[PDB]
């Protein structure tokens, strides 16, 4: 019924494939573009409306053709937006750890005046970006 899989807005990996492949060309006959979408539409809600079909069933097709899971990233997906920043942001957060709390603007006022107090430190004078980079790393790895 629900089971636990990957999918979420887009994931895609190779089972993802292995599947598409055996739905229009492993069924009663004929299959159906549409039905690819069918488990689009269930997988994530709906956002391939014949679009991708065809890429996911020729090139993502042939990612899969040339190795096994162990290629690019298979195994994981759904990444988030800010990678390098995470890092770097996170080293910083670690240092300012203590007791601390609320997430957020809690960052956006020590990493403004991060930045700003001392720019030898990384050498980056942000402008003004959002917290969520550290919230995300700081929920997917330093728990709540």
């Amino acid at each position: 019924g629900i089971h636990m899989g990957k999918i979420k807005r887009r994931a895609i990996t190779e089972h993802e494939k292995r599947a598409l492949r055996h739905y229009f060309f492993q069924l009663q006959n004929r299959s159906g573009q549409q039905d690819l979408i069918e488990w689009f539409r269930e997988k994530f809600g709906k956002d391939i409306s014949q679009p991708s079909v065809s890429q996911i069933l020729s090139s993502k097709y042939s990612y899969l053709d040339n190795t096994v899971e162990k290629p690019w990233d298979v195994k994981r997906n759904r990444p988030p937006k800010y990678p390098l920043l995470e890092a770097a942001l996170f080293e910083w957060q670690v240092q300012q750890g203590d007791d601390a709390t609320l997430s957020g603007e809690t960052i956006k006022r020590a990493a403004a005046i991060l930045w700003h107090k001392i720019p030898e430190y990384q050498d980056q004078p942000v402008p003004n970006f959002s917290n969520g980079w550290l919230e995300g790393f700081r929920k997917r790895h330093i728990l709540h």
